[PDB]
């Protein structure tokens, strides 16, 4: 565990973190995809042998000893909100149960079904609150990575609403 878990946000690419274990926003085929799945794909790509696991779910596979937690959040082009929320909420506690397991004292992770899969709409709060929801109970230390300056404010002032 970390000796006082936090959570911090960043504005870089989540190919370059600093962290002991990446979170991948993948697809549920283990293609290399588009957005954060491609900069994974580039910087990792021997992760993605047998990495297709289904919506809601997280697969991990090993690059080396680095661990690349595939978490499958819901395309809100063809989930309903209500089953898609379900599913967003589902890929989170996957996540949080993979963290665990592994023993790591940190985690890269992107905020799920916000970019391609967000169904044009605004889901910061929505996919953050899912993953605190998940990630609130696990003592790893977390770092959100993001794109956006403006999302980069917003995540940063959630973050220090709860401290
Ligand atoms: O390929 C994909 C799928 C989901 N999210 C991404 O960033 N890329
Ligand atoms: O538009 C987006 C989507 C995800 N993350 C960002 O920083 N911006
Ligand atoms: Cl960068
Ligand atoms: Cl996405």
């Amino acid at each position: 565990g970390a000796m006082a878990p936090s959570y911090r946000v960043k504005r870089m690419d989540i190919a370059k973190n600093d962290e002991e274990c990446v979170v991948n926003a993948a697809n549920p085929r283990g293609l290399p995809g588009d957005g954060v799945c491609k900069a994974v794909y580039k910087k990792w790509p021997e992760s993605f042998k047998n990495s297709a696991t289904p919506v809601g779910t997280a697969k991990t596979v090993m690059c080396g000893t680095y661990p690349v937690i595939h978490a499958v959040g819901p395309n809100f082009s063809n989930y309903t909100e209500s089953e898609g929320d379900r599913e967003l909420a589902a890929a989170y506690r996957e996540v949080a149960k993979e963290v665990t397991r592994l023993g790591v004292n940190s985690v890269a992770i992107p905020l799920l079904s916000t970019g391609v899969y967000s169904g044009g709409k605004d889901r910061l709060t929505q996919s953050l609150n899912h993953l605190f929801t998940a990630m609130d109970s696990t003592d790893a230390d977390v770092v959100i990575y993001c794109r956006d300056k403006e999302w980069e404010k917003k995540i940063s002032e959630a973050i220090q609403m709860r401290t």
